[PDB]
């Protein structure tokens, strides 16, 4: 069991609505931004101090209009984001459709590299201000401390996975 195309689909997919869901509840603001997008992926980089969790835990999904329109993978990751015993989640909002369609279309997307990345830290008020927001590319990095806004994620590869 669990060691199907269905599973890992299941497994991807179900942990990204769990790992949204906290998003929202946690930081303010973070859905309107979200409803700006054109299309959110979440990574759930749920890791253990020791056991590997299936292999790859940099695993997430692109959802688009509510639905899911591919599943993705970080075949290289920034090693100071990766770096200790603590799960991390990382969503990459597409506020355009081109550059929606660029990431679709691509078969290994790097941050920084292709599109310009901005880190989005939440407001004064403690909520993430939408007018505040001006990349093509909006990146939430949500810790177990909540939002870090001093994370570099230049390094960070995401390439198709085709399930």
């Amino acid at each position: 069991g669990s060691a199907t195309n269905a599973s890992k689909r299941q497994a991807i997919d179900a942990s990204v609505d769990a790992t949204l869901s906290r998003l929202y509840s946690t930081v303010r603001g973070s859905r309107e931004l979200v409803a700006k997008s054109r299309g959110v992926l979440v990574f759930p980089d749920v890791i253990q101090a020791g056991l590997i969790i299936g292999g790859q835990t940099g695993n997430g999904a692109l959802r688009v209009g509510g639905a899911t329109v591919g599943y993705y993978n970080t075949s290289s990751l920034s090693v100071g984001l990766q770096a200790g015993a603590q799960s991390k989640a990382i969503v990459f909002l597409f506020m355009t459709q081109d550059a929606l369609d660029k990431f679709r279309n691509s078969d290994g997307w790097a941050a920084g590299a292709d599109a310009s990345v901005a880190l989005v830290k939440m407001g004064a008020n403690g909520a993430i201000d939408t007018t505040t927001a001006t990349a093509p590319v909006e990146v939430i990095v949500l810790t177990n401390a909540g939002l870090m806004g001093d994370v570099s994620i230049s390094g960070t590869k995401v390439t198709k996975l085709k399930i």
